[PDB]
């Protein structure tokens, strides 16, 4: 719908930052659409990824980092707060020690920092969703 | 680019039919974009799938059917003729006993019929590609 997908925005993150995303899966859960959010160290898409978050709707969530070109230790969750056929609101907050992912207001996943959030230069949101809102907060010193 | 994605077209298939697709992945292979082609028994996206073909570019190909709502025996291939950053031409021919998948003119995958091709009513092409051509042949009795 409204925003282009794949969606790319330059971004800066530190403790207290929040990334808020509103969107809808492009297919029913039976067909297993995906959602992916990547926090990149450069504007180039092949750059390293401080935080990789990939939803297989209805099935599982996988999180990882890509450091010097190489995927690291994948963590997997079967927690699935997303609802079939529904619009979702996803917020990723940068806490001192981790990212916290809220889905529709509910804390759903966390991921300890492997690289300082200050290394992030770009956020990409892609795979099988439409996007109506993307926001990064910039109020903190 | 030119065609909408997810792309849905009503279709009829029998021995001698060919489905030809021309497109480009939306991301470099390092980021593992997907391509999926599904031959459905009805126009509804939740309908059964006579032939499910899913490319994880640079990694693997998975093929299956979905019968009465349930995924069946998955077959996996590591054959990867698709080239990083390149446009591809994919053709799926309906042979008497199987689907044959050509990639850029090269036979690359086959999949024995689990359900008669006559059950197909719809083809959907989706995931992380742009599409410039989709054609189904209709010349045979």
């Amino acid at each position: 719908s409204l925003l282009p997908v794949p969606y790319t925005e330059a971004a800066s993150l530190s403790t207290g930052s929040t990334v808020t995303i509103k969107g809808r899966p492009l297919a029913c859960f039976l067909n297993e659409p995906y959602l992916q959010v990547d926090f990149h160290t450069e504007m180039k898409e092949e750059s390293d990824i401080v935080f990789h978050f990939q939803v297989c709707f209805g099935r599982r969530v996988v999180m990882n980092s890509r450091e010097y070109g190489a995927a690291k230790q994948q963590v997997e969750s079967k927690n699935m707060p997303f609802q079939d056929g529904q619009e979702f609101e996803l917020s990723i907050s940068v806490l001192p020690d981790k990212y916290q992912v809220m889905v529709n207001g509910q804390s759903s996943y966390t991921f300890d920092h492997r690289i300082k959030p200050e290394a992030v230069k770009m956020v990409q949101v892609w795979r099988d969703i439409s996007l109506t809102k993307f926001n990064v907060s910039y109020l903190k010193r």
